[PDB]
């Protein structure tokens, strides 16, 4: 019960209303927009293909929204209700449902429990915020590309934070200075970046 990102699966950063970057960002992956503005490359750099307003962009965007729809349609296996904090937890495979704003301060561990095909789907009804130097850790087989952050509004990643997983946001994804991602940023409005490293993971 992982999500298929389709043509989006090679993209480190994808958004309809553009990507804005500052600083020596490195995207180990493709980057695109169905709009026409990318700013800040250079000093940002990507290793893969740039797709600005072309067929790949259109298709990748649509698959990203498809994946988003699926991520929200899954039935939760853990209901976290109003819990506001992710940090300080170890979570095995699951569809975790949170009803409002969540933050990650400290360390969230994802425990593959011995099984590499472990899947996490975080259904975050509203915002995700991670804090400065917060981190997500993988253990016992957990793979980043089997982690899905389904963000009902927008995500903000804290300065020097580290995130594992595919971030699929309904609206904005803003990565603050020095945040690093093993995963992808698939936004419904814009992606903004500052001196980030985003490294697309496979399975």
């Amino acid at each position: 019960t992982g999500l298929d990102l389709g043509a989006a699966s090679s993209f480190g950063a994808l958004a309809p209303q553009g990507v804005a970057n500052a600083g020596a960002t490195v995207i180990n992956g493709d980057m695109g927009t169905t709009g026409t503005s990318i700013t800040g490359f250079p000093p940002g750099l990507i290793t893969g293909q740039l797709h600005i307003n072309d067929d790949t962009s259109t298709q990748a965007f649509a698959d990203s929204r498809t994946a988003f729809v699926a991520g929200q349609a899954l039935i939760a296996t853990v209901d976290q209700a109003g819990t506001a904090t992710l940090g300080g937890n170890t979570f095995v495979a699951g569809v975790y449902k949170y009803d409002s704003a969540v933050g990650l301060d400290g360390v969230l561990t994802l425990d593959g429990a011995g099984d590499a095909s472990s899947v996490w789907v975080f259904q975050l009804a509203t915002t995700l915020v991670t804090y400065a130097s917060s981190s997500i850790i993988l253990t016992n087989g957990a793979k980043a590309n089997n982690v899905f952050w389904i963000v009902g509004y927008s995500a903000t990643l804290g300065t020097y934070s580290h995130l594992e997983g595919n971030v699929i946001a309904n609206a904005l994804i803003a990565a603050q200075t020095g945040a690093t991602i093993n995963g992808a940023l698939l936004a419904g409005s814009a992606v903004t970046l500052d001196s980030n490293t985003v490294t697309v993971q496979n399975s």
